[PDB]
């Protein structure tokens, strides 16, 4: 056993973990900075764990293991002093301006210069702002002025994706985070997931704004401007206004976004039930050719960043159907005038997605039709909440209303999308209702579900057995092939998301307050949400969606065949 002194308390443990780890648990506080996911950062640590241990002197508690013997204090005064100084070296690198900056209200760097009454020795004031700020990529953007040089974003990209994509660079003889060579991030191997974002204490790394394009349109007079929120929106945007973790408020958000001025009031889950529809029918004919196999899925436009750069020989794999996202904004203009009057070129579609790869997709040159955009502008759940707050609506009490029906109703089945296991479940209560020429009642499939990195299942449609992966996160991608997994049998069907717990963790999702990630689950509860939906709507396969059936009799035809063929797929060269 380990005897150990902490301020004075005597503990006897048989645990093998770091003073940091030991301390959080026996309800000792102790600050960190730099230690985030488990890792710290191993060159030019921060010091902000900082504690004394008798016999040693001043060491960092997030990475030195507790030892039989120890007599350690966390609040000497050179502990403090110490603290302190590490704080006030920081703001001589930092734009200390909170008026205007976008992590005001939650910000890590903040809390830790309010608890140790730091100060600079010399404000930092940037004047070549310029130099600071790379705003040239499509979805990530970087400001070097906030930097605290933590590394929480390249340990966070290393261990979700395993691209470092984000890296250290010497650039002019200063330390910098950036893309490899310093090129924008979307000219490499990155797959604009923005879980470098969600690691960030401060403002440094942000989403790409797409708050003027929606403003510009909104104010446009001859525009008429469609939103649509994602999935994972309706089970996330709460925390953001104080209301605490896992609320639904999806009848709020529809509220929120007439009070914005938006002209119409959909949602992509009916876009995720657009692509079950064409995918869920793809799958049929795979199976009924023989293949190609295993089809992926290609709605997660980071897991598409992902093939294009590492494995370009399954592009050919991917399903064709569009993502929920491109296919509902294929059909905003071209059936929805159909059914409206709206002059196509007078639509302007935004969609509110938890993610910052969403705007890359939007923004791909063939990601239109005669000249129309599928998706004129994507903001994040973040990007949404600062729309809220800026026009002063009262978030949490607002009243619930209802979404436009036409493209605004859902299955459970797409409900579920923004969980990892989603999209695979949604998919096969479609397929085989189809193959099957049937209306099955059993239609959970709680073995694709939860935060196992690579899930599968055995499957049976039409009395032949098929086999189905879920990959969750990117770094499971890598892992699942080089590993040789995709050897041991010869799977049919496979979901990739690039976001571990699927598009509710998305890169543009609210930040959560690292000590809150010791009491929440938010990968679950934010899930919960979804599953909850699910089981409490009417039409639980995308196929029963009403508006959707009245959408292919009426304009598309029957699904991955003709008109649908042409205009609601796409495919990666
Ligand atoms: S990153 Fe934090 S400390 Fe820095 S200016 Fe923004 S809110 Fe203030
Ligand atoms: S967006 Fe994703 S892949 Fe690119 S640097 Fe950030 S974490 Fe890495
Ligand atoms: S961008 Fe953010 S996470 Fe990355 S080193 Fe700078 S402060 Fe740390
Ligand atoms: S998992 Fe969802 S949030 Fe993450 S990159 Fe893919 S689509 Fe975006
Ligand atoms: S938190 Fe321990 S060295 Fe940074
Ligand atoms: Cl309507
Ligand atoms: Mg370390
Ligand atoms: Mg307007």
């Amino acid at each position: 056993m380990k005897t150990i002194i902490i301020n004075g308390v005597q503990f006897n443990t048989d645990e093998d973990t770091t003073i940091l780890k030991f301390a959080r648990d026996n309800n000792i506080d102790i600050s960190a900075l730099c230690f985030l996911n488990n890792c710290n950062n191993d060159i030019n640590k921060c010091e902000i764990c900082t504690v004394e241990v008798e016999g040693t002197g001043l060491v960092t508690a997030c990475d030195t293991l507790i030892e039989d013997g120890m007599i350690i204090n966390t609040n000497s005064d050179a502990v403090n002093e110490k603290i302190k100084s590490r704080i006030s070296q920081l703001l001589d690198i930092h734009e200390f301006k909170c008026g205007p900056c976008n992590r005001r209200e939650n910000c890590e760097f903040l809390k830790l210069v309010i608890k140790y009454k730091a100060r600079a020795s010399k404000p930092f004031l940037p004047k070549d702002k310029t130099e600071y700020v790379d705003e040239r990529s499509k979805s990530l953007t970087v400001d070097r002025t906030k930097c605290l040089l933590c590394g929480r974003c390249v340990n966070a990209c290393g261990k979700n994706t395993e691209t470092y994509a984000m890296k250290f660079l010497n650039k002019n003889g200063k330390t910098i985070i950036g893309a490899e060579d310093e090129k924008c991030f979307d000219d490499t191997n990155c797959l604009l997931c923005g879980q470098c974002i969600i690691a960030c204490p401060v403002a440094a790394l942000s989403e790409k704004s797409h708050m003027d394009r929606v403003k510009n349109a909104l104010n446009a007079p001859e525009k008429h401007v469609i939103v649509a929120m994602a999935p994972s929106v309706r089970a996330s945007i709460g925390e953001l206004f104080n209301m605490g973790f896992g609320v639904d408020v999806t009848g709020k958000i529809y509220t929120a976004l007439r009070q914005l001025g938006f002209d119409k009031i959909f949602d992509i889950n009916f876009g995720a039930d657009m692509t079950i529809m064409e995918e869920a029918t793809e799958l049929v004919q795979r199976i009924e050719n023989n293949g190609p196999f295993p089809m992926f899925t290609s709605c997660c436009p980071g897991w598409v960043r992902q093939a294009e750069n590492y494995y370009p020989e399954l592009l050919n794999n991917l399903s064709s159907a569009k993502s929920p996202q491109q296919i509902f904004g294929t059909a905003s203009k071209t059936y929805y005038p159909s059914i409206s009057g709206l002059d196509p070129k007078n639509v302007f579609t935004v969609t509110v997605m938890p993610c910052t790869s969403k705007k890359f997709e939007a923004d791909r040159p063939q990601m239109e039709k005669d000249g129309l955009r599928d998706i004129d502008a994507v903001i994040t759940t973040r990007e949404l909440a600062k729309m809220i707050k800026d026009a002063k609506i009262p978030f949490a009490k607002l009243e619930d209303s209802e979404a436009d029906p036409a493209m605004g109703e859902y299955s459970g089945a797409g409900a579920i999308f923004g969980a990892t296991g989603g999209v695979m479940e949604a998919a096969l209560r479609s397929a085989k209702d189809f193959a099957e020429n049937a209306e099955l009642e059993d239609i959970e499939y709680k073995q694709v579900r939860g935060l196992n990195g690579i899930k599968e299942a055995e499957v049976e449609i039409n009395n032949n057995k098929y086999n189905v992966a879920v990959i969750n996160g990117a770094s499971n991608l890598f892992k699942f092939m080089k590993s040789g997994m995709i050897n041991e049998k010869q799977y049919h069907f496979i979901e990739v998301m690039a976001c571990h717990g699927g598009c509710v963790n998305g890169g543009g999702q609210p930040h959560v307050n690292p000590k809150d990630l010791e009491k929440v689950d938010i990968k679950k509860v934010r899930a919960s949400v979804l599953y909850n939906q699910d089981e409490h709507l009417s039409k639980r396969k995308s196929h029963e969606n009403t508006a959707l059936v009245k959408m292919y009799q009426n304009y598309f035809g029957k699904p991955g065949e003709g008109r649908a063929h042409e205009i609601l797929h796409f495919k990666y060269k």
